[PDB]
């Protein structure tokens, strides 16, 4: 089997991407944030505290003839941005782009933190990291990809995120028309539960490539590119007037600037992020200070190849017995 679904930016900045997902019988379609940095499929629901729902579409398990309470199971998750959610668990039929999994754990939110409430466009998350990170207790549950894997034509999914435009998540096949050149594959460590890999270096604009190992995670659920402070300083030093602002929370730059590109290495191959992809717009409405799309990971503990990086590439998440990642230009 295969599936193919379009993923759409939630706003004009590509702050996140939503993909329609069919849950239950009859189908209830929710727009979920596909997140290769976590491993829970959770949704706003009829159980979510009413004051914490503000415009999201909810899953109502009582209206699904295939929903079953997973007795005793609870979940609770906290994300790197400080947001969180928790609740109980149903199993139900879940379909993405024509690919159907029966008995998928659908984690129903009883509580969500303010940033989820405040974002009316995201009805929940669909985790695509390794199932060892799934938070369901006392019986950990598998991701949608893990449950689908054995049925897929090939044990892979691909992320093809758009810049200011829709893109595609495919399951079970590699669309050879969706990228240019060849796909370069690179080793993955699953030891932390992430799609963790080592970039071979970077360049800023037309500058020379610096060969240096940068361990980080391919994370579709993180907006920006978070890299070591040395790398980030070298980037922003090429932008007149750019500075790190403790009060704003990262590097800012004059909105009048033209940003240089940023290149990252994948083995001997190179992925070029155009400068425009690094512009996240005014820090507040009407400001001439703009927020940068490349930020320091120093306070995180891990480097994160988020959407800013991934949207410059066609990315293969290879879930073979030994997982690997593939990157191609497009």
């Amino acid at each position: 089997s295969t599936g193919s679904a379009t993923t759409t930016p939630i706003d004009s900045l590509d702050d996140a991407y939503i993909t329609p997902v069919q849950i239950g019988t009859p189908a209830q379609t929710l727009n979920l944030d596909f997140d290769t940095g976590s491993s829970d499929l959770w949704v706003f629901s009829s159980e979510t505290t009413a004051s914490e729902v503000d415009g999201q579409t909810i899953y109502t398990p009582s209206k699904s003839t295939t929903a079953k309470l997973l007795s005793g199971a609870t979940w609770s998750i906290s994300y790197g941005d400080g947001s969180s959610s928790s609740g109980d668990v149903y199993t139900d039929t879940v379909s993405v782009g024509g690919l159907t999994v029966t008995g998928q754990a659908v984690e129903s939110a009883k509580k969500v933190s303010s940033s989820f409430t405040e974002d009316s466009t995201i009805d929940g998350l669909l985790g695509l990291a390794f199932s060892t990170l799934n938070t369901v207790s006392p019986t950990q549950q598998k991701t949608f990809f893990d449950n689908a894997k054995a049925s897929l034509d090939s044990p892979v999914f691909t992320a093809d995120l758009g810049y200011h435009a829709p893109g595609t998540y495919n399951f079970g096949f590699i669309d050879t028309t969706a990228y240019t050149g060849s796909i370069t594959y690179t080793a993955v460590s699953t030891k932390q539960g992430f799609w963790e890999w080592t970039s071979t270096g970077y360049a800023v604009g037309s500058g020379t490539f610096k060969s240096t190992s940068i361990d980080g995670i391919a994370d579709t659920g993180t907006t920006l590119l978070y890299l070591p402070a040395t790398v980030v300083s070298a980037y922003w030093a090429q932008v007149s007037g750019a500075k790190s602002s403790s009060s704003v929370g990262g590097y800012v730059f004059p909105c009048s600037a033209t940003l240089p590109s940023f290149t990252f290495g994948v083995g001997s191959a190179r992925i070029v992020i155009p400068g425009d992809y690094i512009d996240f717009g005014p820090i507040s409405t009407g400001s001439s200070s703009c927020f940068g799309g490349i930020q320091s990971s120093a306070g995180i503990g891990i480097n994160i190849f988020g959407d800013v990086a991934l949207k410059a590439a066609f990315v293969v998440f290879n879930g073979a017995t030994t997982p690997t990642l593939g990157f191609a230009s497009k």
